[PDB]
């Protein structure tokens, strides 16, 4: 991701609701979030953690 991106969208993982400053990713949608959470939230829920809008 980009910090341009990233200070767009409070550069905070909703997923966990917390802070992105580094070692993240950008969806296809303008939603960024942990590379983390997201791997791991997409293996529950194939939803944004946001706008839950079909990416995969
Ligand atoms: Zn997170
Ligand atoms: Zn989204």
């Amino acid at each position: 991701a980009t910090p341009e991106e990233l200070q767009a969208m409070d550069n905070v993982c909703i997923i966990c609701r917390e802070e992105m400053v580094t070692g993240a990713k950008r969806l296809p949608c303008n939603h960024i979030f942990h590379t983390s959470c997201l791997r791991s939230w997409f293996q529950r829920q194939q939803t944004c953690p946001t706008c839950r809008m079909d990416v995969l």
